């Protein structure tokens, strides 16, 4: 009778019997190219007006355009079966009637398969998780709606949602219903709040929220209307219109999760004094092996350019306050420019052999003694100390650490990586 959906990593996706575990987020590494299907039954017999998919992803996730391919029994459509709208953010595949005939009026259930990329980018955070979000949105009548866009709240942590209803014309209409939409945290898929709205009042701030993170209000279905989420022109805003279709209720599956990892250090002596300027490697075994590198061909003249400027003026800033007595918040600043700089230009990684590689990424210490790696796979890694701060000795042998889904926010760890925090996140290094 109705259809069924499922969307996960290709190969894995079943509509039949979706897998157990997919809200538990799936270690990647920055640069990934995460590779995803979503399958759909459709009942044999059928007469849909409309049959469309909607995808809309989390900004971590850099959808590929030019990646999506469609078959029905294993069979390629033809780009006159399909209508399909590419944006930043995802996707629009609209059967055509060319290709509603294809799943229509069949003797047996049709299985539709849409596949396609998206690229684990630089603006992920560690331990954050990143989503797409599928809708299929079909009927016997024309049908209007689609998938929720994500969105993050205004600076304050306000995120507005208004909505408005049309009947099947696009025709303005009074409310037709009470209309209840859960809030939901669109990296991890938690509903963090459920709002009402009364047939009178047809917007509701939200407050309270986090200026980083990317948010939905998803409709809960109201009989014979469709939910038309309109793209995001400004934080803090969501708007939704209400199509009154009079077809049944969207398919909504359960959405896999992708998520990096990282580590936090800092340099000191053995008093526990903070040490600026140290300088390290990343290395993939206790001896040999091969060195962390951004990837060369993944990675812009400009961004390239950006980490070797900043370095150098970092080099500067940790000169001048070796300089200054014990009696400089210039190195805090610079390094953390030099640190933002390797996180845009790190788009994806690889192993090297030569530790003198031009690619390969350099971790140096501020005057808190701060240093950190991101957008990493689990794992043990070993730092390889390339410079000692000014007045020590160079290390000899690399340090082990451990990659996991908590060693970057964890305490139970060696050293607070702010003095003060009364967490202990980070490894200690000692000089
Ligand atoms: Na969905």
């Amino acid at each position: 009778a109705k259809p069924k959906i499922d969307k996960d990593f290709k190969g894995k996706a079943n509509p039949d019997t979706p897998r157990v575990d997919k809200d538990t987020p799936v270690n990647h590494q920055v640069g990934d190219v995460v590779e995803y299907e979503i399958v759909t039954k459709i009942p044999a017999l059928a007469n849909y007006a409309t049959a469309n998919w909607s995808d809309r992803m989390t900004e971590g996730l850099a959808f590929n355009k030019g990646t999506v391919k469609v078959t029905v029994d294993d069979v390629a459509l033809e780009a006159g079966d399909y209508a399909l709208t590419e944006v930043a953010t995802g996707f629009d595949l609209k059967l055509t009637d060319a290709g509603l005939a294809k799943v229509n009026d069949q003797n047996a259930e049709k299985t539709v398969k849409i596949t396609y990329s998206a690229t684990l980018n630089d603006k992920a955070i560690v331990e954050v998780p990143e989503s797409n979000d599928v809708t299929f949105n079909y009927g016997n009548n024309p049908d209007h709606g689609n998938t929720p866009k994500p969105n993050k709240p205004n600076e304050n942590g306000d995120l507005t949602l208004t909505k408005t209803w049309v009947d099947a014309t696009g025709a303005p209409i009074p409310a037709g219903a009470e209309a209840t939409f859960d809030l939901v945290n669109a990296q991890a898929g938690k509903v963090v709040q459920t709002v009402t709205l009364t047939t009178d009042k047809n917007t509701v701030t939200v407050n309270g929220l986090d200026k980083n993170t990317e948010y939905k209000f998803v409709e809960r279905s109201i009989k014979g209307y469709s939910a038309d989420y309109q793209e995001i022109t400004t934080a803090g805003e969501i708007a939704v219109k209400n199509w009154k279709d009079e077809n049944p209720k969207p398919l909504d599956p359960t959405e896999p999760k992708v998520v990096t990892y990282g580590k936090k250090f800092v340099k000191v002596n053995d008093k526990d004094n903070r040490l600026a300027g140290a300088e390290f490697v990343i290395a993939n075994a206790d001896n040999a092996g091969q060195y962390l590198a951004r990837k060369a061909d993944k990675v812009s003249q400009e961004e390239k350019q950006l980490v070797v400027t900043t370095k150098d003026a970092l080099d500067r800033a940790v000169a001048a306050y070796n300089a200054l007595t014990a009696q400089k918040e210039k190195v805090d600043k610079a390094q953390a420019a030099y640190n933002a700089a390797v996180i845009a230009a790190n788009n994806a990684f690889e192993w090297v052999a030569d530790k003198d590689n031009e690619n390969v990424v350099k971790l140096v210490s501020d005057a808190q003694g701060r240093f950190e790696i991101t957008g990493l796979l689990a794992g043990t890694y070993y730092l390889e100390e390339t410079k000692q701060p000014a007045g020590y000795a160079l290390l000899t042998s690399r340090q082990k650490f451990e990659v996991t889904a908590t060693s970057y926010s964890a305490t139970g760890q060696g050293i607070e990586y702010t003095a003060g925090s009364g967490k202990d996140d980070a490894t200690k290094v000692v000089n």
